[PDB]
């Protein structure tokens, strides 16, 4: 099972008890965006991120009483239809708000039980994803596929290091491809132990396919209240992208000199086959539309990985 | 019985009947549909070899001035990118896409692929989160039928076609409409099954490699290539990879009896085999711009993944 979260008085994590930290309920978000939680029937704002006022331009109390109906007039019916009660929590709906305070905000929503979870991020507004698509499909073999993948992500994103990391039967990992800026250590062809990705994370990532950490020195921003009023229990945030990262992982990233990280699941036959992993040496907020392209590449790559191992076995 | 291709009409081959369908060489019609323009050019030197007769009106240049320059002089910014994305020896399914600003014709969608030592270049006029939301809605479908229904309804909402079907093949190559989303007043095709000779066996081999094709006007005349034969070889030009390829006149007649003016279709390919077809009908002529087609090409890949995922939850 899991320990209780810190903010509920559970034990601090060490390298003895990695497999039991409760990552999906850290009660906080990364600061490049804002998070609200709302009631699925009334649309009543229940929890908000302490930085909401920044992105939404709203007096702190005004929000925690208001309703999505009133708060997002055009979006609120779309949310009802898009996310019916009973739908999986992996289902996301996104729209773009041309919001008064901040030019354009990206809105992504999904439902956990009776709770909707809204995330707000700055956004903006050609053929590389189509070109990348055919380039993945014309690769002769798994090795060539892997090199095209990492190189494509690197040209689309500018990350300093993009690796394709591949799982072995006993959760042992290996870097089979890597595109990187000049002058970095090379992680190509290395293997790492199975505890580097603990079992409770491996389950979450077969379900939700993208996660990121935009700044490894930034402090988390708490939800308020931290417990869901509906349940007086921790809000599950496993599916939110703004979800705050475990401090045990952020400490490992600083020991490496990494300012920003992103990763994408490659799920083959209902099992996590590997990851597209991105390093950057400095902080880096990847804009939602660009992330969506990596989301597409994850499904493309997942399909082609199966095609290409089939022509070996 | 499977039989090898007739020579094309313009090399003295016979005309086609219900008796010799599987023998029409559909990959070398020697012509394009008129809503765009097609050039061919030597893979290495860049010399322009063939062009469709209509290429003057889409590119605003005399045919002889166009043929007298190399791609390095006609598309200076694109030629080096053309060389890097389509190296010699690469498969003919590998495509490269770029948008152009052309003086006379506005914004131009350039799609390139290579066949042998020949670069084929197609030019078409080109013009929020629907795809992303569509992607998530496809993956949360409980089951195959739900998935079929979401897919055909998404595709209609994105294109507006009168009738969008998901057509699934059986082991003996018969087919059955397993889902459709159609316009009020149209008669359903849901549940009908059709014989194996409705898609002949030379077309099934073509449709596993190239994944999307379309007829924009069932009543337009084809636009010839000029010259019709490749000066490289004095053999016909492989146009099998070209979305601008003109359609067999046999199939264009079947559609006019149906009252159909426009046709599009996307292959769903599973385990290296053609699992089925996303098929779209329209009663009037109808041209879908290339960036919109790209969204359909993405969905055809996503659906192929999702179908496997759904079938494996089924034993
Ligand atoms: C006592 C627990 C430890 C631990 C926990 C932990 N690790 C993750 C996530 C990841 N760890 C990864 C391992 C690597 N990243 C690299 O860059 C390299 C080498 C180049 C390795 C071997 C990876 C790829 C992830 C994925 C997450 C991501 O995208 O960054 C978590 C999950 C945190 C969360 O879900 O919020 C946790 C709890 N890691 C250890 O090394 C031990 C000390
Ligand atoms: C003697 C040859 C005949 C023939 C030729 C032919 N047919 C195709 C391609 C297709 N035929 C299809 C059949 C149907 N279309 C429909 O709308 C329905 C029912 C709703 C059916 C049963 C389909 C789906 C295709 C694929 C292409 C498309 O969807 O438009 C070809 C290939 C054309 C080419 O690649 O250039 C050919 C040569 N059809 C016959 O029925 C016989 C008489």
């Amino acid at each position: 099972p899991f320990f209780p979260p810190l903010y509920l008085g559970g034990p601090e994590i060490t390298t003895e008890n990695c497999e039991r930290e409760p990552i999906h309920i850290p009660g906080s978000i990364q600061p490049h965006g804002a998070l609200l939680t709302a009631d699925g029937h009334s649309g009543e704002v229940l929890q908000m991120s302490l930085n909401a006022a920044t992105f939404l331009g709203q007096e702190p109390t005004v929000l925690r009483g208001q309703t999505l109906a009133a708060l997002l007039p055009e979006q609120w019916p779309a949310l009802q239809a898009a996310l019916p009660p009973g739908c999986p929590d992996a289902l996301q709906y996104r729209a773009t708000l041309d919001w008064p305070a901040a030019g354009h905000l990206s809105l992504t929503v999904h439902r956990v039980g009776e709770l909707l979870i809204l995330e707000f991020e700055p956004t903006e507004a050609p053929h590389a994803l189509r070109n990348a698509m055919f380039a993945l499909e014309s690769a002769p073999n798994l090795r060539a596929l892997a090199e095209v993948a990492t190189q494509t992500v690197r040209e689309l994103t500018g990350f300093d290091r993009v690796m394709l990391y591949k799982f072995a039967p006993d959760a042992t990992g290996e870097v089979i491809a890597e595109a990187r800026r000049e002058g970095l250590h090379a992680f190509l062809g290395h293997r790492f132990p199975a505890s580097d990705i603990p079992a409770q994370a491996r389950a979450l990532y077969t379900r939700h396919l993208l996660r990121l950490t935009a700044d490894t020195r930034a402090a988390a921003v708490p939800l308020d209240p931290v417990l869901n009023p509906q349940t007086n229990a921790p809000t599950p945030l496993g599916g939110a992208v703004l979800r705050a990262t475990s401090p045990m992982h952020m400490q490992y990233l600083r020991n490496m000199g990494v300012g920003s990280s992103l990763s994408v699941s490659v799920v083959v036959g209902g099992q996590l086959w590997g990851l597209i992993a991105c390093h950057h040496q400095t902080p880096y907020v990847l804009p939602p539309d660009l992330r969506t392209t990596l989301e597409y590449l994850g499904r493309l790559l997942s399909l082609q990985v199966q095609v290409k191992e089939a022509l070996e076995h």
